């Protein structure tokens, strides 16, 4: 009776084939994953954002710092908290308190909400967890309605001696639900206590590409382990250096890129007879002065841009931060609820998956099938496990699609271990 | 709208006040548990028996070979996967086969459905798993059907080398779903595979007392961490040794010992206000020959037996094979699903509570709140998680009662890891 999205495609055959390798492989996957994560162990808490094209099942953006608890099904409560625990277990085993650091925003209903529903979470795992904040205009505990009945407290970091506090409360660890793209604070520096993940400074000017590069070499290992055509689960990529995207001296060289990798996509997508038009998105990378997205479909899309595009691009009125800019070819989601494109976040804690939600686009053109989100969705919560697979069962039934979602989560969760691990 | 069992007694002042104390303590509780999981492990899996009396909620049988895991809520199958992942983890992590050993029975249906939901829990964790029987009437494949629309097929142990094993099959580990209370057959010992739990020759003539001693020290440094009169968790008990129950020899021994427990049981009733009569538990330990069982009111019931008595409490005609007869307080269990009593079993992955069940009487006497059921019950599945307390709450809201129950089998289990360590 739960109306769910469903594909509006019929050119599915690849995502059939890989759902049937996965099936028809998987204790020798199951098996794979612990042998990676003995060897690299696995984030605290992860989000991975996935597309499914049904010619290409990929994840598109990972996050560290997963900021929709809130959408998370209730009825799996259990299953989050004992994923917490182990999570607990393995990172932080001696921990009695935790202090949890959220993003500077205090007006954002939604991601207060959040905020509530992890501190519930990591307090039914057994922590005494209280929110310090590190935005300037918190001066003394102040209390925020969620809307619903509920508030959080925030309370001001006070940093003592290499140690983060506040009243009466020393936590013997920090964990970061604010991602610190802006930069790491010099408040954050040189503590004692662990920060969760444990980022040190030179992580917001790292290079992001590394990301990608990461996920390529997961993949060139699980693909032959299934026998699968490593495309139908990675995008394609390319790279330059910086650009001033107020010049056209970088014109020719970006151009010639975008070219480049077009025609790759175009190879692909003949191969498996799909009739979308290809697209790549362009990331200029600032650093801690943010990033600047577009989407083209021909290299004749990245010259003469307009000074909209210009300033986009740039990402600030500051000259010249852009230190690399990365292309990827564009994956399309035919998930459709009813006329809305959804496209489903998949949610882990240490390796375990816990749960999801699609993102359902508010927006209704010809091109949300391509567009990126963004802040414009809202939360539809999964209905299905991702670790119950029927391997004799259709391959697309719901609990063998769900299984494959929540096995390229797990890639791109492997991934982002391994690239957090390289920058020490 | 599901009829749950309810307490037919208002004497419940002290389960209200350990309810209180866990709901006052959740964190540093939660934070001892992880300590002593450290130092300790846990088994691969188990099940707690316990009894809520009002006055009182209290462990009474610990088994390492649970065998209902078909009568487990299916809505908790994924957290029962995840922690059987823990599991495999901790105890065999390179594990890619698992051989599991079944009890001998091949009749009792249930038995068979217990099988299956078994095997099926261990494959979504990943592993390849084949059903080795060491019973000897099945000399070849044999497919067993639960009646139900499914079947289960055991396979002969067949030994080569130190090693057991199946057609095309060497597992990596062998897991026990088989008590081996009659003895570790010769087939099992001198093996390269590791056992689960794992069993040493000795284990079936071990000291059984050994297991209330262990229990005994788990809440003499619990209880004092929350506060509490660590009789609410725990039932007296005494030993003596070897008894000839076909002769009077040892007859006054036993009811001075029975004299003298009584007492004690009756000084807390005193204390508490609780009316019921003292009872006891006097358990004769045959070793492999088995233990015979019955429960008395007084020093007198245990004098000039009859015959069936005798016979009962000498476990077999053999003479002489008890070794130890072990006097343990009853517990009363007041909770009723309408007229019938019912009783909670707790089931444990690794160290994480993933479910249960109650086993509702089938008998009907006044005295079913005392009698063990045995085999004649019929199970009802748990609507209510137990790790997810509300401190705020009521402190028996279904939530902390439940919450209760996960952490006095937590502390049984405990108990058990500790008693397993020390037969080395
Ligand atoms: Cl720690
Ligand atoms: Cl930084
Ligand atoms: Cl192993
Ligand atoms: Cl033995």
């Amino acid at each position: 009776g739960m109306m769910v999205p469903h594909l509006t495609t019929a050119l599915t055959g690849p995502l059939l084939t890989l759902e049937k390798r996965l099936l028809d492989n998987m204790p020798r996957i199951e098996h794979w994953f612990r042998s990676q994560w003995q060897e690299y162990g696995a984030p605290f808490y992860a989000s991975v954002d996935l597309r499914n094209a049904g010619f290409k099942l990929a994840p598109v953006d990972t996050n560290l710092f997963p900021g929709g608890f809130n959408n998370l099904n209730p009825d799996f409560l259990p299953l989050c908290i004992q994923a917490a625990m182990v999570a607990v277990e393995k990172i932080c085993p001696d921990a009695r308190r935790l202090l949890l650091i959220p993003e500077n925003h205090t007006r954002n209903t939604f991601y207060l909400r959040n905020v509530h529903a992890l501190t519930h979470i990591l307090r039914q795992a057994g922590l005494e967890v209280r929110i310090g904040s590190i935005a300037p205009e918190i001066t003394a505990p102040t209390f925020l309605e969620t809307h619903d009945g509920h508030s959080i407290l925030l309370e001001p970091v006070r940093r003592k001696a290499n140690r983060l506090e506040l009243d009466n409360f020393d936590s013997c660890a920090i964990l970061l639900n604010n991602d610190l793209s802006g930069g790491i604070p010099d408040i954050l520096q040189g503590l004692e206590q662990s920060l969760i993940p444990p980022l040190h400074a030179g992580w917001a000017t790292r290079r992001k590409s590394n990301h990608f590069t990461a996920y390529d070499r997961v993949v060139e290992e699980f693909a032959p382990l299934i026998d699968i055509d490593p495309w139908l689960l990675n995008p394609y990529f390319d790279t330059c250096g910086g650009l001033d995207f107020h010049a056209r001296l970088g014109e020719e060289q970006l151009a010639e890129k975008v070219d480049s990798l077009l025609a790759k996509i175009r190879r692909k997508y003949a191969e498996y007879g799909v009739k979308q038009e290809p697209f790549v998105i362009v990331k200029a990378d600032a650093g801690t002065y943010g990033m600047g997205i577009m989407t083209v479909k021909s290299a004749d899309d990245v010259r003469d841009l307009n000074r909209k595009q210009r300033n986009k691009m740039s990402v600030v009125k500051e000259g010249l931060k852009v230190s690399e800019v990365i292309l990827q070819e564009g994956v399309y989601t035919f998930e459709h609820l009813k006329d809305a494109v959804a496209e489903p976040v998949i949610y882990m804690m240490d390796h375990f998956v816990v749960g999801g939600f699609y993102r359902v686009h508010t927006s209704r053109g010809a091109d949300e099938n391509l567009n990126a989100p963004g802040m414009h969705f809202e939360p539809l919560t999964f209905e299905t496990p991702c670790s119950t697979p029927d391997c004799a069962g259709a391959p697309d039934a719901a609990p063998n699609r769900f299984y494959a979602y929540g096995v390229v989560a797990r890639l791109a969760l492997l991934a982002a271990t391994i690239e957090l691990q390289e920058t020490d």
